[PDB]
């Protein structure tokens, strides 16, 4: 049905950033104290991690298919400002979101976008 078949792409789609270079520094939520960054969750109001993405997909909390992008996109923009632009990963924000971005094409995934927006 309509709404499995875009999950069942979200959770291909998400476990190919999980895979890709680099990509395990996005796959937990950032300890603060660990990562020597103490002052992360003063910057950052709302964190995302791709393990909450697969979270929502295994529980069923998503209702529309642009919410995961929403999610996905939420987690580079949470790099881009805490992170100094050109910093280690900063650039690695920057390769995974042209990934993903791209991944919405190649997959079919943003068809499911254009459709459900029309449903409202
Ligand atoms: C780099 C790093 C490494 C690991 C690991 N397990 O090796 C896990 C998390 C992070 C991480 N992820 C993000 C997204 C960040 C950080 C910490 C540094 C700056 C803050 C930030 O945005
Ligand atoms: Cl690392």
């Amino acid at each position: 049905s309509f709404n499995k078949q875009w999950y069942l792409l979200a959770n291909q789609i998400i476990q190919s950033l999980s895979k890709y270079e680099g990509g395990h520094i996005f796959e937990k939520l950032v300890d603060a104290k660990k990562q020597n960054c103490p002052d992360y969750y003063d910057v950052i109001k709302n964190p995302m991690s791709f393990s909450c993405v697969k979270t929502k997909l295994k529980k069923g909390q998503y209702g529309l298919p642009t919410e995961f992008i929403k999610d996905v996109q939420l987690i580079f923009d949470n790099c881009s400002l805490y992170n100094t632009s050109g910093s280690l990963v900063a650039i690695t924000g920057k390769n995974i979101e042209a990934y993903f971005n791209n991944q919405l094409i190649v997959t079919g995934y943003n068809n499911f976008v254009t459709k459900a927006n029309t449903i409202n």
